[PDB]
C-alpha cells in the first residue's frame, strides 16, 4: 500500500512509489533519483510512464533495463506539461540526476517535492524564487540539530590532501574508495586528479558511471585496475580483511592501502581537519563525512526562506517520537521567521 506522502493530491502523480504494484489512479510515476530506496520495484516489466531526469533515465534504461517507451526524461529548469499539469524539475544537489519537482496544480496550489536533497542557497535563485509554495514534501533525513557535518568542499580538501601526502611519501601506496550507489563521485575523482591517475573499477561500476553525463569521463575512469593507483571497491570490502585480500590482487605492486569510506553523519566531537584513520599494519581506513543530504542548518535555512504553508516530511516518519520532534522544529522555524 502506497503511503500518503508519496501521492500528489489533486493529481494522478506519485513520487518514488514503485514497490506498491499498480497504484490506483496513478497516471504518471515520478522518480526523483536513482537510489535503491526510491526506485525499488522498477524493472524491465514495468509498463507505466516514468518521469525523471535524463541521467536517471539513462540508468533506468541501462541498469534496470526499463523499456525506452516508458522512460520520459525531462530537462531541468524547464516548464513542462505532464498529463495536463505544469511541472518543473530542479537540481537537488544530491547524487547525479537527482531532482526536486515543482507541481503547479490546476487549482493554483504549488507543491515542491525535494526528493532527496542537500539544501543550498544557490537554490534560492532557481524557478523557486518568489514562487509561493503551499506544500513542501521535505527530505528530513537529518532534521535534528546534532546533525552537523562540513561542506563537501572541506571534506574533499581533506581527502585530496591526505591522499596526496600519503602517495608522495610512499609512491607505492594504493588508494581505495568504497562505493555502492551513485553519488559522492567527487571523492574518488578529486583524489585521482591530484594523483595524476585514472580510477580503476569493475565493469559494473564503469557501466554505471558511463550513464551520468560526467564531462570527459573517458579520460578519468578505467576498468584496467593495475594501471590505476585509485581503485573503487564495494563498500562492504572496505575493511581490514577485504583490503588485505585486495592487496594480493595487484601482484605485489603496492605495499600500502589508504582507504576512504564516505559515510553520512556519524556521532564523531571532532573537526574535519582532525579526522584520524583506523590502522592495521599497512592498511588505513578513513571515514569521511561526505553528505549528499542537508545538514540541520542547511535544511532550516532553506525552509525558512521558502516559507511553505505546510510541510510533509518524507524521512524519519515511522515513529511518534520522530514525527513529533520534526513538527516541533517546523513550528520553531515558522515562529522565528514569521510565516
Ligand atoms: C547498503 C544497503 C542499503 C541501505 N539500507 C539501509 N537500511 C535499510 C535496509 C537494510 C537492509 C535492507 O534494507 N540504510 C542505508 C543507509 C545508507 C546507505 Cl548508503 C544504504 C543503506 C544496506 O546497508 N543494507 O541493505
Ligand atoms: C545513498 C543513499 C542510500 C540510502 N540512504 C539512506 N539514508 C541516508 C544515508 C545514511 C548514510 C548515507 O545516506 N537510507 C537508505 C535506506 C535504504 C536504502 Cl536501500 C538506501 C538508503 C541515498 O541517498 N538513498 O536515497
Ligand atoms: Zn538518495
Ligand atoms: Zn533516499
Amino acid at each position: 500500500t502506497c503511503p500518503f506522502y508519496k501521492k500528489i493530491p489533486g493529481t494522478g502523480f506519485t513520487v518514488d512509489a514503485f514497490q506498491y504494484g499498480v497504484v490506483e489512479g496513478c497516471t504518471a510515476y515520478f522518480l526523483t533519483h536513482f537510489h535503491s530506496d526510491h526506485y525499488a520495484g522498477l524493472s524491465k516489466h514495468f509498463t507505466f510512464p516514468v518521469y525523471c531526469s535524463e541521467i536517471t533515465g539513462n540508468l533506468l534504461k541501462n541498469k534496470l533495463h526499463v523499456q525506452e517507451q516508458y522512460i520520459h526524461p525531462l530537462p531541468l529548469d524547464t516548464e513542462c506539461i505532464v498529463n495536463g499539469v505544469k511541472v518543473v524539475l530542479l537540481d537537488a544537489n544530491h547524487c547525479p540526476g537527482a531532482v526536486m519537482i515543482l507541481f503547479y496544480l490546476p487549482n493554483g496550489t504549488v507543491i515542491l517535492h525535494t526528493g532527496d536533497f542537500r539544501a543550498d542557497p544557490s537554490m534560492e535563485r532557481s524557478l523557486l524564487a518568489d514562487q509561493k509554495v503551499h506544500m513542501l514534501y521535505l527530505d528530513t533525513t537529518y532534521c535534528s540539530p546534532e546533525y552537523t557535518f562540513p561542506s563537501q568542499q572541506e571534506v574533499i580538501r581533506f581527502a585530496i590532501n591526505t591522499a596526496f601526502e600519503a602517495v608522495t611519501l610512499n609512491p607505492h601506496a594504493l588508494v581505495v574508495c568504497g562505493t555502492y550507489s551513485i553519488g559522492k563521485e567527487k571523492v574518488f575523482l578529486a583524489i585521482a586528479d591530484v594523483l595524476g591517475s585514472k580510477v580503476g573499477m569493475s565493469q559494473e561500476k564503469y557501466k554505471t558511471l558511463q550513464c551520468l553525463n560526467i564531462p570527459e569521463i573517458n579520460s578519468l575512469i578505467t576498468t584496467d585496475m593495475c594501471s590505476s593507483l585509485v581503485h573503487l571497491l564495494p563498500m562492504m570490502q572496505i575493511n581490514f580483511k577485504g583490503l588485505q585480500s585486495h592487496l594480493k590482487k595487484c601482484g605485489g605492486k603496492y605495499n600500502q592501502i589508504l582507504a576512504f569510506r564516505p559515510t553520512g553523519w556519524t556521532h564523531s566531537f571532532t573537526r574535519i581537519a582532525d579526522v584520524i584513520p583506523q590502522t592495521k599494519g599497512n592498511i588505513s581506513i578513513y571515514g569521511i563525512p561526505y553528505s549528499e543530504h542537508s545538514s540541520y542548518l542547511e535544511m532550516k535555512r532553506f525552509v525558512q526562506w521558502l516559507k511553505p504553508q505546510k510541510i510533509i516530511p518524507t524521512v524519519n516518519v515511522g515513529t511518534w517520537k520522530s514525527r513529533s520532534t520534526m513538527e516541533k522544529y517546523f513550528r520553531e522555524w515558522k515562529l522565528e521567521a514569521g510565516y
